């Protein structure tokens, strides 16, 4: 399924964002 | 639909993402 | 469908490697 494939992705990027903000 | 609203809120999410870290890498 | 096959596709590669080189750079 689709719906596992984008949930996979949430999952995987859950704090990406964050990091990269920590890291600069 | 629930479905195509998740991948909106990722590709904004991550939109910039690959960049700053190669800015960071640089740098 | 099809498109939403595309773009899962689209953010699978473009984040490949990302949480690694976030780790890697702390």
């Amino acid at each position: 399924a689709l719906e596992q494939k984008i949930a996979a992705l949430e999952q995987k990027c859950a704090a990406c964002e964050q990091k990269i903000a920590a890291l600069e």
